[PDB]
Order: C-alpha cells, then sequence, then structure tokens
C-alpha cells in the first residue's frame, strides 16, 4: 500500500518502530467523500503504552491517538474509516556536488513510515484520560524536561470533553528509508560525510551510518 | 474548509503559506484509496510554477508543478483528474508545560504546515516532464544545495526521463497551520520563543514565533 524501492527498506522491522516513536506528529488521512481529496490531520500518535518487552514490529499492534472532536474530520471517520497515519522523519535535499561525480541528478533523502489499518473512537471517559495520560508520559520523556503531569490531572479532566481519542489497530506497516543505498558505496561514503558537518543533516547522517 | 485551523494558528498574511512551501518542496501527495481503502501517500517534490512573474502571495490559483516515479502504484492510481491534497510541513518542536512555568497545563506540539488542494492533471509529453524535472533542479539547487551546475547533466536528464511522472496541481484551496503558541498569554509566548531559540533544533520555530505581530 505505500511503494519502496528495494533499496530503501529497512535493514530491520524495528527501524519503523524507532521512526513512530520519534516522530509522533503523524499525519493521519482518511477518504475524501464523493471523490473529494483526503483529510489530513496533524495528530499525537504514540504505541500501546501496555505493551510491556521489546516492540520490534509495528504489523498486530495498536497505536493511540487524539484529535480535536470539533475538527471535521472527526465526523467523517465514522465507525470503521480504514486510515493511513505517516511519520516523517529526519530528511535533506542531496546535491549532485557532495557526488563529486558526472553526470547525475539530485535528489531528497527521507525518512517515513506508513501504517493502515481501521480507526477505532474511543468514546469511555476512561480509556479518553488514559490515552492524553499516556501520550504526556511518552512525549515528555522523550522530548521534554521532566515536567509533572501531576498537578494538573484535573485541568485534564475539565478540558477531556473535547478530545477525540483514537485505537489503530496496525495492519499494514511500510518504511521508506531513502538514504543514498543506490549510490555506489564511495559515494554514499561521501554523502555521509558532508551531512555531518551541520545539524540540519546529522540526523540523516546518523541513519546512513546505521546501514549494514 | 477542507483543513481544521483554530482561529489563532491562522498566518498573519497569504505569503506565509507560500514561503512554507518554497521552504518544504517534499510534500505528502494524498489521494482517496480504491473500493474503501486507506488513502495513498507519496512523497514528491513540488515547486511553485517557475513561470510566475511578480511577488507571490497567494497559492490559491498558481500552478504548481511536481513529478513522482510511474513505477509507483499512486501514478496509475490517479487516473484522469485526480481531486488530491498535498501536505507542505515545516518547522515543528514539542512544547514542554516546564518552560511555561504555570500550572496547570498539557503539553502541545508546535508545528507549521499548508494543505493544498485542486486537481492532478498528469503531464504526458516529454518535452514538458524534462522541463518539471529541469526547473526543480533550478529552484531547489539554489535554496538547499551546494552550488551544482546541470549543465553537464542535461544530456543525462533525458537519458533516464521515462520513469519520470510529472504533474501539474492548480491550487483551489490553500489552508495553513501556524500552530506558534498563540493560545498561551503574552508572557508564557515569550518563555517559548526564548527557549525555542536555545537549540540549533528549534531556532527555525523560535524564529516563526518572533515574526507574529
Ligand atoms: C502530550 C502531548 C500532547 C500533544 C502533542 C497534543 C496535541 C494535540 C493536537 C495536535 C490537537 C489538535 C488535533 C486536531 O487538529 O484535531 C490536540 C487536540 C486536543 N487535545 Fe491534545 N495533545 C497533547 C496532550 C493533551 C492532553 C494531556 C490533554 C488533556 C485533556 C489534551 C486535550 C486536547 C483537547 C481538549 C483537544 C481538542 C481541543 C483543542 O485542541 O484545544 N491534549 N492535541
Ligand atoms: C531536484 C531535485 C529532485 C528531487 C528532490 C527529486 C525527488 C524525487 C522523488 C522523491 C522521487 C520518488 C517519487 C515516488 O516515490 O513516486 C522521484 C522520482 C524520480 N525522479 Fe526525481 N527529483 C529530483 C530531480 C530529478 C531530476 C533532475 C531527474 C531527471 C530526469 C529526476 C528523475 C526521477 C526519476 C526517473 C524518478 C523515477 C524513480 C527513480 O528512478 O528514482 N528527478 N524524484
Ligand atoms: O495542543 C493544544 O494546544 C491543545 C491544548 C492542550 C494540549 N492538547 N490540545
Amino acid at each position: 500500500a505505500m511503494f519502496v524501492p528495494g533499496p530503501y527498506h529497512a535493514p530491520e522491522d524495528r527501524w519503523l518502530v524507532d521512526l513512530v516513536r520519534g516522530h509522533p506528529l503523524a499525519q493521519l488521512a482518511s477518504n475524501g467523500a464523493g471523490g473529494a481529496a483526503p483529510h489530513i490531520t496533524h495528530v499525537p500518535i504514540i504505541v500501546d503504552p501496555e505493551l510491556d518487552g521489546p516492540v520490534d514490529r509495528l504489523v498486530g499492534i495498536t497505536l493511540w491517538g487524539h484529535m480535536n472532536r470539533a475538527n471535521p474530520h472527526w465526523a467523517a471517520l465514522g465507525g470503521a474509516a480504514n486510515v493511513v497515519a505517516t511519520f516523517a522523519g529526519p530528511n535533506a535535499y542531496v546535491s549532485p556536488a557532495v557526488y563529486r561525480t558526472a553526470p547525475a541528478a539530485p535528489t531528497w533523502n527521507f525518512t517515513s513510515v506508513q501504517v493502515r489499518g481501521e480507526l477505532r473512537k474511543v468514546e469511555s471517559a476512561d480509556d479518553t484520560l488514559a490515552t492524553v495520560r499516556a501520550t504526556v508520559a511518552a512525549l515528555e520523556s522523550r522530548f521534554g524536561a521532566g515536567w509533572d503531569m501531576t498537578g494538573s490531572l484535573d485541568y485534564f479532566r475539565r478540558i477531556l470533553p473535547g478530545v477525540g481519542a483514537f485505537r489503530l489497530r496496525v495492519a499494514e506497516a511500510d518504511g521508506m528509508f531513502k538514504l543514498s543505498q543506490e549510490q555506489q558505496p564511495a559515494i554514499r561514503r561521501r554523502v555521509r560525510h558532508s551531512f555531518g558537518g551541520a545539524e540540519a543533516t546529522r540526523a540523516v547522517a546518523g541513519l546512513m551510518d546505521r546501514l549494514p
């Protein structure tokens, strides 16, 4: 359901899980009614926080998300919507100047995970509050500064009615790791070296370093 | 509208949406899946019509150019006059309530997004396919590159051209999400802006926050 050329497959299933954890603000897409363009909403999605033990594969697990119930996308999902959620990681423009070869064409290195399955809306106030608390736990740990939600739990309950929490059972998962694997080894090394020298591109260089 | 954007997160000026498209040309192109399936999503390079002169302040009514792989099933799936959305994602950063130094609070994610909607029309001519990719080099190498000169590769482009699926997208609708702490009180907005200015990873978000009225 996602087109990934052979050379851009992750070396291990765990790479797709690592991208979802590192880039939780996903683009959630569902079909537009009457041949209209898809609905797209940026939503915070995490892996099922009740999974204990290493999560090596996305297929078969449940993701947890929320959006604004007042967003018209929530009404458009209906009951049993087949959805895609796209997670986008590190990326960078590849200048052929870096290759020091000729002839050439530029490209864009990038990382994507597309997960597909059925979206189920959460109606339970308990499950909705679990969703947003788990999201805080996961994102404050990875991206934040040790903020303690304990003193804000009453506030969470006060604004809870606006939350559209959901569950996405992952039927299909595809990962684009477009990282110059199509180039000859010395050229891949020149790209990696070039991306090492600047903050905007170091995370791409980091992934290129981890390919077998 | 086709994109949900709370009032506080509207761009100050139409120009902000054009700027984000120019800044973040690798868009997520979405069209409907067949028979209830989830949408097809492809990352594709997309540029403003290179023939526009004058300041470009508004996306609505301009044509965007882009290309993708013909081998990608998404190309066949678009068929004729497919209604599509292309989403451009700019600077973004998680907002810890630790930065607010206020209670109670909840975290958020500051982010920027432009969604353009209209009818994708395929280019089938080799001449307009070659134009598409040469215009894309000119626009992207200048903005993101390292002074590469395509001159030596102009014939090479023609020698690798058949796999290119070039397209045009006339923008019927453009919506912009500029989620940049506009909902917070001014003193809290300033604390987020100063926190984001203290690391290169978040400086671009701080830059946009600094340009709000
Ligand atoms: C932990 C990080 C969190 C992030 C990144 C986050 C992000 C978001 C985003 C992006 C939306 C808008 C979705 C749309 O456009 O429909 C949203 C909506 C909402 N979220 Fe969260 N959220 C988080 C935690 C929470 C918490 C802890 C609560 C507590 C109840 C909460 C309550 C809401 C509510 C009420 C809305 C809908 C109304 C509104 O957006 O103001 N969120 N959230
Ligand atoms: C200027 C920057 C460029 C960028 C960022 C870029 C980006 C891309 C991307 C992301 C794809 C894959 C789309 C998909 O999954 O369907 C694509 C496909 C393609 N591009 Fe470009 N493109 C660039 C310039 C060029 C140029 C100058 C040529 C010359 C003909 C070209 C030839 C192709 C071809 C043949 C394909 C089909 C698949 C393949 O062979 O890789 N591109 N391009
Ligand atoms: O993201 C926001 O700004 C709103 C308020 C608090 C956290 N999630 N919804």
